[PDB]
DNA sequence: TGCTCACACT
DNA sequence: AGTGTGAG
C-alpha cells in the first residue's frame, strides 16, 4: 500500500504579479488598489491582474476597466506596452526569467506559467536533512508558514492562529527520524521560506507558495494562505480537508470533466469520490481519467516536476471582435506581417539567450460565426527568422479559406489570426 | 478579456 | 497532422 509520500513538492506563485511588476517599476502603485489593463480605448481596457487592495472592493480579472472604477473609484491603473498594434508581454516575460533563475539555484524547477513555477525538492530535503545533524526545527525557520488542519483541539487574530499551528506541528514533529515524509515536508518548507526570501530580497518580488506531496496538492495549498504566506499540506490533512472541497478546486476538474464528475457521480467535494472502485471510475471516465481520480481523491498523484524552465512554443496572437473582423485581403495580409514580426523579435532573442531553432510554423485563424476558440490549424516549415516570409507563408497556408469570390475581399471575416513557433532543435 | 501555453485524443 | 480541453 503506497501512499504518495515519496516526494516533496512546490508550487509557487507569483501574488499578482504583473501588477507586482509594474508596482516596483512606478513606486506611485506601490500598496494602492491598482490593476493592469490592456487597450483602454473599449471600455477602458480589460484588466488582466489586480492587486489585493483592488481586490478587497470586488475588481476581477475581465472586467472592463470601466466595470473596476464603479467598485473601486480610486483605483490605479497601469497599461502594457503596445507593440504593432497589440498587447506586448516582454516586460513581465523578464520578470518571469529574473524569478525563475533564483527558484533554479534551490532545486529544478519546472515552469507551468509566466508566474508560477513548480518545485521538486525531493533531493534537497535529503541533503539538508544530513546538515541538519538531527536537531529540531525552530519555528523561527519557518516564519510565513501555516500547517493546514493545525491547531486543533482543546487566539482571535489570524497570526496568532498560525502560530498556534506551527507550534503543534513542530511540537509533535519526530525528528531522530530522517525517513517520516512529514519531516521532510517541513524540512521542504524551510527551504521553501529561504527560496522565497531570496526572491523577495533579489527582486522585491513577494509570493505565495504551497508544499506537498504532488504537484495537485502543492497547487490547492498553495492558494490556502494568499498572499505572501506558505502552506504545508501534508498526505494526513487530506480527508478533512477534501471533506468539504469542491471538485472543481482540484486541477484540471475545474472544467467539463469535473462538471461530469458532478453530474455522472452525484457528489460534490473530491472526499466523495474514495467511495467508489476504481474500475468504477474508469468505466465513466476512461481507463486514465479513472485511475487518475482514484489515487487523488486520496491524496495520490505521480505526475513528475519536469525539468523544463522554458517554453516549447512561442506565440503571437491578436484577436479581431465584432465589427473589427478583418473583411479584405490587404487587411489580413498587414496583420499577419505584424504578428510575424513580433515572432521574429522574440524567436531571434530565443537563439540568442537558449541555443535552439524552432522548425515549424503553426497558423491559426477565427471566423466570423463559428464557435471554437479556433476554427483552423495549419502548419509548414520555419527556416529562416523572417517576418515577411513567415507572413508571407502564413498566408499562403490560409488563403484557400477565403470563401469569398472575390479576390480583394475575405469572406467570412476573420476573427483571430495566430502564428506559433514550435518543434525546436538545438542550434 | 485577451493573449498565451501544455497536453490528450485521434 | 489537426482538434479539443484546461489552465494562467
Ligand atoms: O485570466 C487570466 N488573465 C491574465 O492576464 N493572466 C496573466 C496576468 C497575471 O499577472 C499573470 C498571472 O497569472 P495568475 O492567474 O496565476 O495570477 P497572479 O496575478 O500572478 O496572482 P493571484 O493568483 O491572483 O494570487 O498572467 C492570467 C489569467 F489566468
Ligand atoms: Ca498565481
Amino acid at each position: 500500500m503506497a501512499t504518495g509520500q515519496d516526494r516533496v513538492v512546490a508550487l509557487v506563485d507569483m501574488d499578482c504579479f504583473f501588477v507586482q511588476v509594474e508596482q516596483r517599476q512606478n513606486p506611485h502603485l506601490r500598496n494602492k488598489p491598482c490593476a493592469v489593463v490592456q487597450y483602454k480605448s473599449w471600455k477602458g481596457g480589460g484588466i488582466i491582474a489586480v492587486s489585493y487592495e483592488a481586490r478587497a472592493f470586488g475588481v476581477t480579472r475581465s472586467m472592463w476597466a470601466d466595470d473596476a472604477k464603479k467598485l473601486c473609484p480610486d483605483l490605479l491603473l497601469a497599461q502594457v506596452r503596445e507593440s504593432r498594434g497589440k498587447a506586448n508581454l516582454t516586460k513581465y516575460r523578464e520578470a518571469s526569467v529574473e524569478v525563475m533563475e533564483i527558484m533554479s539555484r534551490f532545486a529544478v524547477i519546472e515552469r507551468a506559467s509566466i508566474d508560477e513555477a513548480y518545485v521538486d525538492l525531493t533531493s534537497a530535503v535529503q541533503e539538508r536533512l544530513q546538515k541538519l545533524q538531527g536537531q529540531p526545527i525552530s519555528a523561527d525557520l519557518l516564519p510565513s508558514t501555516y500547517i493546514e488542519g493545525l491547531p486543533q483541539g482543546p487566539t482571535v487574530q489570524k497570526e496568532g492562529m498560525r502560530k498556534q499551528g506551527l507550534f503543534q506541528w513542530l511540537d509533535s514533529l519526530q525528528i531522530d527520524n530522517l525517513t517520516s515524509p512529514d519531516l521532510q515536508l517541513t524540512v521542504g518548507a524551510v527551504i521553501v521560506e529561504e527560496m522565497r526570501a531570496a526572491i523577495e530580497r533579489e527582486t522585491g518580488f513577494q509570493c505565495s507558495a504551497g508544499i506537498s506531496h504532488n504537484k495537485v496538492l502543492a497547487k490547492l495549498a498553495c492558494g490556502l494562505n494568499k498572499p505572501n504566506r506558505q502552506t504545508l499540506v501534508s498526505h494526513g490533512s487530506v480527508p478533512q480537508l477534501f471533506s468539504q472541497m469542491p471538485i472543481r478546486k482540484i486541477r484540471s476538474l475545474g472544467g467539463k470533466l469535473g462538471a461530469s464528475v458532478i453530474e455522472i457521480l452525484g457528489i460534490e467535494y473530491m472526499g466523495e469520490l474514495t467511495q467508489f472502485t476504481e474500475s468504477q471510475l474508469q468505466s465513466h471516465f476512461g481507463e486514465k481519467n479513472g485511475s487518475w481520480l482514484y489515487a487523488m481523491c486520496r491524496g495520490i498523484e505521480h505526475d513528475p516536476v519536469k525539468p523544463r524552465q522554458l517554453p516549447k512554443t512561442i506565440g503571437c496572437s491578436k484577436n479581431f471582435p465584432g465589427k473589427t473582423a478583418l473583411a479584405t485581403r490587404e487587411q489580413v495580409q498587414w496583420w499577419l506581417l505584424q504578428l510575424a514580426q513580433e515572432l521574429e523579435e522574440r524567436l531571434t532573442k530565443d537563439r540568442n539567450d537558449n541555443d535552439r531553432v524552432a522548425t515549424q510554423l503553426v497558423v491559426s485563424i477565427r471566423v466570423q460565426g463559428d464557435k471554437r476558440l479556433s476554427s483552423l490549424r495549419r502548419c509548414c516549415a520555419l527556416t529562416r527568422y523572417d517576418a515577411h516570409k513567415m507572413s508571407h507563408d502564413a498566408f499562403t497556408v490560409i488563403k484557400n479559406c477565403n470563401t469569398s469570390g472575390i479576390q480583394t475581399e475575405w469572406s467570412p471575416p476573420l476573427t483571430m489570426l495566430f502564428l506559433c513557433a514550435t518543434k525546436f532543435s538545438a542550434s
